[PDB]
């Protein structure tokens, strides 16, 4: 749980777009920890010397309770306001696990969204995460 930073002081993060299938039509969002009535893309801090693709798959397992086939890097996304920089990967979900770390610890929720509905729920407090789906 040691946080890591780029040379400019931005916190290093990684996340996955967790799709239900190779068609990439439905994506898994999780509940905000700060405001559980809101939705976010699962993701978190890279550990020291941790590869970004390893951090992304690890945080998705912790927060969303899913595993799958890692796909492409979509891009690297800055949040200027919050000073963090996130590597975002495609993950094709193949395992959905019950009683995952954040379900047990903080009652985190998860739900499938069609892409256009994910963009809608992310826009208000997570516009950069909404922008993950622009491509
Ligand atoms: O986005 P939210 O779930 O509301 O809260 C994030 C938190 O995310 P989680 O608690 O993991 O969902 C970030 O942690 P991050 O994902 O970067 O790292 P780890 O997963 O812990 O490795 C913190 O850094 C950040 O401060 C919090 O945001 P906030 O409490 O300011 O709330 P808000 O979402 O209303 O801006
Ligand atoms: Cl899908
Ligand atoms: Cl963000
Ligand atoms: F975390
Ligand atoms: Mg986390
Ligand atoms: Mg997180
Ligand atoms: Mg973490």
């Amino acid at each position: 749980q040691t946080r890591t930073y780029d040379g400019d002081g931005y916190k290093k993060r990684a996340a996955c777009l967790c799709f239900r299938s190779e068609s990439e039509e439905e994506v898994l969002l999780v509940s905000s920890s700060r405001h559980p009535d809101r939705w976010i893309v699962p993701g978190g801090g890279m550990e020291p010397e941790e590869e970004p693709s390893v951090a992304a798959v690890r945080e998705v397992c912790e927060e969303a309770g899913v595993k799958g086939t890692l796909g492409r890097l979509v891009g690297i996304f800055e949040n200027q306001e919050r000073k963090h920089r996130t590597y975002v990967y495609v993950l094709i979900v193949t395992e959905v696990l019950e009683d995952w770390e954040d379900s047990v610890n903080i009652g985190r929720k998860r739900e499938w969204f069609k892409i256009e509905d994910a963009i809608k729920v992310l826009q208000y407090h997570k516009p950069v995460q909404a922008s993950y789906f622009e491509t």
